[PDB]
């Protein structure tokens, strides 16, 4: 299947697979259940951004999600991403909805990708705003760009409710050299600003920030709790 | 046919379809025939460095061809590439050799573009080291990468010698939003190392940075004096 | 006296001294006298953005002033800033009210300058948030930053209302060195947001992005129209 | 006395002090007594490059020194960085000879700190040559700048031979907001590539990246294995 690295912002908590019980920022490596969370209070309707870093040389991965009120989530692991993903990735945005919903709409990202030495590769690529045709995005399952401007991870009426049982994806067209055998240092960071909201009796499922093979796509039967990332929960 | 932007090291100078009578940089708007040219002292088996730069506010597309020594080319152009290019382009380098030859050599390639309203999209990537399976280059014709870490824009015999008509491409992978409406800065920069040796009586025919439509393909017969990137010399 | 390179956002016309009878965007090349201007269309209490750009290549300082609505006002002038400038100086934004007064309030400034050559030096600051005691800013005359965390660079009364006769300006506290002889690209960009408003008939004086030598003190008596750049109106 | 946090380049095992008994990288947080070290394989007259990283989210603050044939030593220490340094802090280099002395040549020096939110506060330098007189640098103790457009920061003679008994540091010019109690990321990252050669088969003392309060000056008697860092050996 797909190798997957994602920072999740999990809206929805998925207890019996092993999800903490409350709204929570995760890393996942390799698998929809978080190698580390962070209780995350998620701020209905609020513009929220996610800041993830992997630092190489440190080799951890960490995340923040706050809330221009500065009330924030953050959650680290340490894992030396050479051992977890291909060389070659692409790097994307995903989020679903299940049974609940909420938007999961994408005001902004951006990332950049280092490989120093023995000079340096780099990439970097910021989106304030998403085109009707943002043709360096690869749009998967739902996800469609704006107007209003955004990135709409998932379905969401013109008028704007969410829409359950989505799940869509926004690939970064460029693979992304994301390590090298002989890089002394292969950091990134990405960051995003979102918007969830949910009229529902919960938001969910959430919205991941992934690395994922070059040739990833939106595995079968993982809209809801496997975030557009994981075909199963194991 | 596609739209082409490029800034040309031009090591050959075919007169007969508008060169000036020496080697030159030389800014090509839609035609193989530079708007503006400045000699330039191609020095043979170095390292020299193209700067281009388009200044959206200033309308203005400038390049600098230079040598450790100090010895460099300039060129500027008055032009509002909104009014020239798609709005999506590929960029990326060419190269090419005819009946003269010459390494068409790069050693690095970087390049920024910036769209600005208020809120900015981005990208930006630096090759310093191509690889030879470099995923997010499409290679075009000739051009190859690696394991000496560089892009061979046009065929190289391994024992370094270049190879007579060879047409050879690099664009970056990803489609790049070069301006926009609504854009009030839709300023690039790119920078490559090259190296250009010529056994021969002459090297031929020239490096060229370039933007054009994102499905931009090496026009057939584009070999020689064309540079990979016209289907003529119009 | 000070060396002035600015770019002037010039609210108020003082066409005894040569302003053209409106508000306008110049280029200021050691004279308040603008070498060239276009003209501006202030906007009353709304945020504006001048993006100011200038390589060595090109050798155009060009500035575009825009505001949300989407208009904007752009000026460039050819000049060769080595003949100009010293090689190190200090680049700051400076503001003047006269008998007529706005405010002059800075929302957010970033510079870049960039000497580049073989593959560079380079400077970066970036000031969306400006503090009460940002200790990378000189502040000079009627200056002041924080806690609501803009730059004032002139004087606001307690009831917000702009006052006359004021004159202030904030300068980056590195020496910034802004070209040198072996550079081949020497680069500098300035982006800055503002937001003028004056309760009435009439704003005044204007906004200037300014480099200077690194000692650049505001001129005594450069209120007003001289915008706290220049000791007099030649 | 200064806050120190430092990640050290010690060439000389001073195990009266608790260095360990080999040439190692070391972060240091207000001693030299390193709080974590790596031993590290200096190889004399190569040029190395130390990476340095710090966010506050991880709070790790780590360093790789590599050498071109892709030898490297990593030292990673969790620090809290908001709770040692204060806000505003010069970042610097030091180096120091003692009985023992090697050359602490600086080849490029290269710097971002950036604060989000809620938005971006940020700082970038880069010297890749230094110059006679870079008024951008803080010059103290024996440093000096070339040309050979390097950063001598310890005492070399006229015949190459470095010299004992030297201090000497750079810090750049500018403060360096190097947290902010509202800043969802406080990041930092320091590169430098130095070159340390020892005739005398004894290098000493080494090389530090360090950031210390804004008048941080050399503690008297910091030659030796106080890297020109830390008054004592506490
Ligand atoms: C066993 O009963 C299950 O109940 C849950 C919630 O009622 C439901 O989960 C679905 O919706 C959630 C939230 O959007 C997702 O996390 C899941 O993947 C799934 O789509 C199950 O379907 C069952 O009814
Ligand atoms: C009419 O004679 C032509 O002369 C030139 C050069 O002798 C030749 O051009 C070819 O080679 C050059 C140099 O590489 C290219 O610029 C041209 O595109 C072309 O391939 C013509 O073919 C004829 O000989
Ligand atoms: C002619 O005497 C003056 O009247 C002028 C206005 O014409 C005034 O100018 C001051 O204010 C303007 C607008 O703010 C500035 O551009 C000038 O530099 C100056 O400050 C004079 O002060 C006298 O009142
Ligand atoms: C013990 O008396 C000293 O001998 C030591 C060496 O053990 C010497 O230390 C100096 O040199 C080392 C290496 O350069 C530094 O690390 C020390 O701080 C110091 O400068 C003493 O000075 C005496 O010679
Ligand atoms: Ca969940
Ligand atoms: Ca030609
Ligand atoms: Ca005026
Ligand atoms: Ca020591
Ligand atoms: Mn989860
Ligand atoms: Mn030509
Ligand atoms: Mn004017
Ligand atoms: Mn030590």
């Amino acid at each position: 299947a797909d190798t997957i690295v994602a920072v999740e912002l999990d809206t929805y908590p998925n207890t019996d697979i092993g999800d903490p019980n409350y709204p929570h920022i995760g890393i996942d490596i390799k698998s929809v259940r978080s190698k580390k969370t962070a209780k995350w209070n998620m701020q209905n309707g609020k513009v929220g951004t996610a800041h993830i870093i992997y630092n190489s040389v440190g080799k951890r991965l960490s995340a923040v999600v706050s809330y221009p009120n500065g009330d924030s989530a953050t959650v680290s692991y340490d894992v030396d991403l050479d051992n977890v993903l291909p060389e070659w990735v692409r790097v994307g945005l995903s989020a679903s909805t299940g049974l609940y919903k909420e938007t999961n709409t994408i005001l902004s990202w951006s990332f950049t990708s280092k490989l120093k030495s023995n000079e340096t590769n780099a990439l970097h690529f910021m989106f304030n705003q998403f085109s009707k045709d943002q043709k360096d995005l690869i749009l998967q399952g739902d996800a469609t760009t704006g107007t209003d401007g955004n990135l709409e991870l998932t379905r969401v009426s013109s008028n704007g409710s969410p829409q359950g049982s989505s799940v869509g994806r926004a690939l970064f067209y460029a693979p992304v050299h994301i390590w090298e055998s002989s890089a002394v240092v292969a950091s990134f960071d990405a960051t995003f600003t979102f918007l969830i909201k949910s009229p529902d009796s919960h938001p969910a499922d959430g919205i991941a920030f992934f690395i994922s093979n070059i040739d990833s796509s939106i595995p079968s039967g993982s809209t809801g709790r496997l975030l557009g990332l994981f075909p199963d929960a194991n």
